[PDB]
């Protein structure tokens, strides 16, 4: 139907729907660099909220808990990598994220026609789009102190929505899930998680937690 007047739809910018194809089809095995990526954004957003509340404390009205949590499921298959940092506006979700992220976009494609692989993503600033190694559809719930709760969703193809989000308010941050396509399901594995810890994201500034499954 689409009738739902409280979701819209809209197309990725060309270099970025060109970007997210090239992840999803490159035979690349090293796959695991995702998760830092992910990490690294997560460290970024609250290095900002933090940096913010030195000169505006009531920025933490909304929590004052700076942390990183690491959630597998399993059952439903999906990797959950939650953080408390600044969030996500209505704006951010539509345009500038796009927006500035157009040239590094442009760049890497460049740099990957030449040798370097894709591992280098997050030396342009794009790491995000990394989650598409391992996952179909991805779902972002984010809240920034200026706006409402939102939920961003994309399983790629040159489209994405972003709605009101109706679940349960978060405060303050971000929750990026991914749902796994079905021979990815290694990166719900605690010794596995640990691992790709361990190796890159591990002198991050905030505590990382690994919830394991009951
Ligand atoms: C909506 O999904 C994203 C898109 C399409 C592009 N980049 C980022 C990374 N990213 C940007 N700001 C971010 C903040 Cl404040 N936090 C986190 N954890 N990731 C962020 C995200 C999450
Ligand atoms: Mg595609
Ligand atoms: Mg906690």
């Amino acid at each position: 139907p689409m009738e739902e007047e409280e979701v819209e739809t809209f197309a990725f910018q060309a270099e970025i729907a060109q970007l997210m194809s090239l992840i999803i089809n490159t035979f690349y095995s090293n796959k695991e660099i995702f998760l830092r990526e992910l990490i690294s954004n997560s460290s970024d957003a609250l290095d900002k909220i933090r940096y913010e509340s030195l000169t505006d404390p009531s920025k933490l009205d909304s929590g004052k808990e700076l942390h990183i949590n690491l959630i597998p499921n399993k059952q439903d298959r999906t990797l959950t990598i939650v953080d408390t940092g600044i969030g996500m506006t209505k704006a951010d979700l539509i345009n500038n994220l796009g927006t500035i992220a157009k040239s590094g976009t442009k760049a890497f494609m460049e740099a990957l026609q030449a040798g370097a692989d894709i591992s280098m993503i997050g030396q342009f600033g794009v790491g995000f789009y990394s989650a598409y190694l391992v996952a179909e559809k991805v779902t972002v719930i984010t809240k920034h102190n200026d706006d409402e709760q939102y939920a961003w969703e994309s399983s790629a193809g040159g489209s994405f929505t972003v709605r009101t989000d109706t679940g349960e308010p978060m405060g303050r941050g971000t929750k990026v899930i991914l749902h796994l396509k079905e021979d990815q399901t290694e990166y719900l594995e605690e010794r596995r998680i640990k691992e790709i810890v361990k190796k890159h994201s591990q002198f991050i500034g905030y505590p990382i937690t690994l919830f394991v499954e009951k």
